[PDB]
């Protein structure tokens, strides 16, 4: 029993940390076989990056200009390109600690660990959300670019964010694998703004799920809705619409409760409309939408 | 910028996890040089449980009837013994994998990272806070006793934690690796109720000032308060008394911020007696007092 904010284990990404540097950026690079993948923008001056030109920027760089330590060790470079916003650093040594591993583009509302990184060094483990905005909410100081976002599946890592940039609201931008922000954003130091960051519906359903299977029942409600009906309510809360997709995906959960996904709906239409009064679900005085339905059934299985 | 429930790098205990078998009770073990740690019910039967005699019990067991599984390789038992209420399970190999380390024994109010395991397999990593009442709330299923909690000084993993029970309420109670229990619970299947779960101030006061420093500001008010007057409002609330040594641990904090503990003690009575008013801090509808003050400047400063 008991629900808790839960990351993967993070050694299989530990063993690819290294730390890049070039001229007097310092960031973090992921070590996979004999490619080290870094954000472009390690080839910037602070002052490069209020409009940089990354393939002309690129060009002044050698491979020996790319300074790449896993440990206290160097790796030698002996290739370098440019993918979409990711550097792709080909040395001469295979991470002997490659895990089996995938490169995936998440979509918005998934949720997957960060390993937050300084020097290639590993400093914690969180859990995220790529966000409806295609913003997500991290902990990423200078020195953090190049942390990258995983989900793992027994023993093959997908790595699905590599993190690029802070936006003045403090809120993260970064790219999948191969170098292709997320949402809208460019890796330029210029006015971007988020969009409306809704809630992740199904998100919150598997979580008031996952409050139910550990206890807390109390908003519990004796009502059921519609789709289009609780999509009304939806909408007026900012919260993203519900598709039978997400019901469908909501079935184990279902199942395992007793309590209808359109009933549970109803649950999470009252809670919006009258609020918490006060109360707590899960610990939390808030509807929390950074659990995915498989995340729920993941941790109330006890998948390793 | 951001701040977020962090947990260590979770590979130097993953490195050290190993499934116990006796009989047909399967749990978790922590190998760490040639001594694998495992939780003492490990020997019961569910039935054993009610009313166990421990020492009777293990005069049953013999080296060959614990079977401990690193990986897929069997490890060779050639002693064991009894300290407290865990089991030191001596092998003939020397962990590989065993990081520096110590054995340290909380005080509440102080937070850890826990690995949950099952089957000496790592599922996941999440923060917890030894809680006033010296229970955990964390996620615990059946198979996830002699999971670990720890912290980690660079190099040095700190084991302060090893789970053993769930109290009928659903929270948790567990030894340090000396095997002496967190609190007054027993590992026996009997009516233990938990005290009172109060709020652990200075963490939440340090949480203040992780929240100022990313930029919510909103609480901050015009008020100062005194320990003696901050303290009867903490009684009201259920908080823990705030002493000088806490006043003393937020005074870098205090100096980052330049805002006076007593004044954020002001603005945290305000918070206390006026509620949120439906606000966030740091994305919390309520106050987190999973954060010490040591863990904020670890995060706000990019530790590794
Ligand atoms: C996340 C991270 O480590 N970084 C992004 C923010 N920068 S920076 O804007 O200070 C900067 C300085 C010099 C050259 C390039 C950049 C960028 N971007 C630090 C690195
Ligand atoms: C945490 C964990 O893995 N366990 C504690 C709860 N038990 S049990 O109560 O089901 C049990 C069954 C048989 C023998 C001993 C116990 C105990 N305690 C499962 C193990």
């Amino acid at each position: 029993s008991g629900f808790r904010k839960m990351a993967f284990p993070s050694g299989k990404v530990e063993g690819c940390m290294v730390q890049v540097t070039c001229g007097t950026t310092t960031l973090n690079g992921l070590w996979l076989d004999d490619v080290v993948y870094c954000p472009r923008h390690v080839i910037c001056t602070s002052e490069d990056m209020l409009n940089p030109n990354y393939e002309d920027l690129l060009i002044r760089k050698s491979n020996h200009n790319f300074l790449v330590q896993a440990g206290n060790v160097q790796l030698r470079v002996i290739g370098h390109s440019m993918q979409n916003c990711v550097l792709k650093l080909k040395v001469d040594t295979a991470n002997p600690k490659t895990p089996k591993y995938k490169f995936v583009r998440i979509q918005p509302g998934q949720t997957f660990s960060v390993l937050a990184c300084y020097n290639g060094s590993p400093s914690g483990v969180y859990q995220c959300a790529m966000r409806p905005n295609f913003t997500i909410k991290g902990s990423f100081l200078n020195g953090s670019c190049g942390s990258v976002g995983f989900n793992i599946d027994y023993d093959c890592v997908s790595f699905c964010y590599m993190h690029h940039m802070e936006l003045p609201t403090g809120v993260h931008a970064g790219t999948d694998l191969e170098g292709n922000f997320y949402g809208p954003f460019v890796d330029r130091q210029t006015a971007q703004a988020a969009g409306t960051d809704t809630t992740i519906t199904v998100n919150v359903l598997a979580w008031l799920y996952a409050a139910v299977i550990n206890g807390d029942r109390w908003f519990l409600n004796r009502f059921t809705t519609t789709l289009n009906d609780f999509n009304l309510v939806a909408m007026k809360y900012n919260y993203e619409p519900l598709t039978q997709d997400h019901v469908d995906i909501l079935g184990p959960l279902s199942a395992q409760t007793g309590i209808a996904v359109l009933d549970m709906c109803a649950s999470l239409k009252e809670l919006l409309q009258n609020g918490m009064n006060g109360r707590t679900i899960l610990g939390s005085a808030l509807l929390e939408d950074e659990f995915t339905p498989f995340d729920v059934v993941r941790q109330c299985s006890g998948v390793t």
